[PDB]
């Protein structure tokens, strides 16, 4: 059964397309950035010291999470919790590198990941491993990029072209195709013709 | 003047006993603490990448801080907002040694918390390198300590190891400080103990 693996860097809309994606496919859809971002809102809300990945690794040992599969109705839950809006909230953007660079955390949420791929049939699945780590076995890789410039404009229009070029260099020296995966730069590409074009490699 | 320094690890009510030490001397506090916190809640709000040191002091560039030195009328303004409140959340207290770390960081608190601390007079100067880096030629110095044990209960051992061996400002008391061990004693006795101790020099 077919199993779509999207990464990509931040910026291009890789989100709002892999779910598009989804439903076009009549597939389910899973968020795995969001996987990460919840685990580090509880990290955050326990005080644990994000300086030491022992602590991190001690506090999320049993996170109380769950997550949608379904693209028209994702919700995050923590301890039964609605926490889709603090989960996108500056402070867990500024805290998620920390949590995520734990090998521990990783190696739960890896796991979590697969399994939920493996109940889903159908499934599209979003982030920047998981074609590489998570499912390299997937049917369709696709590595969605786009220029400096492009994913610049869609940040400060968000609300820059510095901070997205330093988060390049730092990712490169510290976001890595697939070899088997299907480059697709969407710089000059509005989300409608992104999903076209991979329903067009998909159903290829 | 008299120039105190207060400085040691967490648990042991080291704050409440510098207040109530300044409120005793008739002296100016200057809680460091908070100052590192207000930044922190700074770094968080703007989305900053904790593990970018880089980033971070780029980000702190020009924060909009504000802390009174009146033990009576602490309160803590950034950008003119009171977040006296959200400076001792949980968020703040686990990024607060991300940031802390930065040496750009250190640099400019380190400066502020010189230049309040002469325009104060007589002052109590509370956090961890007061009588180290920040003030090291203070009138008294001391480095308030309990058992892993005493402050154990006060929650109601790791972070005492990480601490020693880090590598920005490790925990370490300056050779001509007091070491004052409040394992057995209540804030009250600890306060009279250290009026008596600056009455003394
Ligand atoms: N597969 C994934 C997905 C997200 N992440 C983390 O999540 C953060 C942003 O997640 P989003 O994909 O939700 O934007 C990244 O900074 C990264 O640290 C990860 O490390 N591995
Ligand atoms: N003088 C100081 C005071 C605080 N700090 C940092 O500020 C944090 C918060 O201090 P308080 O918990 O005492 O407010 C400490 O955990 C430490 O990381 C510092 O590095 N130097």
């Amino acid at each position: 059964s077919m199993v779509v693996a999207v990464d990509g860097p931040s910026g291009t809309g890789k989100s709002s397309v892999a779910k598009e994606l989804a439903r076009q496919l009549g597939a389910s859809y899973l968020d795995t950035g969001a996987m990460y971002r919840i685990v580090t809102l509880w990290v955050l809300r326990a005080g644990v010291d994000l300086t030491d990945p022992a602590a991190i690794a001690a506090a999320t040992d049993q996170v109380p999470m769950s997550v949608s599969s379904d693209p028209d109705a994702q919700t995050a839950l923590l301890a039964g919790e609605d926490v889709s809006v603090p989960i996108r909230g500056n402070e867990v953007t500024g805290a998620v590198s920390a949590v995520s660079a734990v090998p521990a955390v990783r190696e739960r949420l890896v796991r979590q990941q697969r399994e939920l791929a493996e109940s889903s049939g159908a499934v599209v699945v979003e982030g920047r491993d998981i074609g590489t780590v998570v499912l390299p076995d997937a049917d369709v890789k696709i590595y969605l990029t786009a220029s400096a410039q492009a994913r610049a404009q869609r940040r400060n229009a968000q609300n820059v072209l510095a901070d997205v070029q330093r988060r390049d260099h730092l990712d490169s020296t510290r976001l890595r195709p697939a070899e088997d995966a299907l480059e697709v730069d969407t710089s000059d590409m509005t989300q409608e013709q992104v999903v076209a074009h991979l329903l067009d490699l998909v159903r290829t």
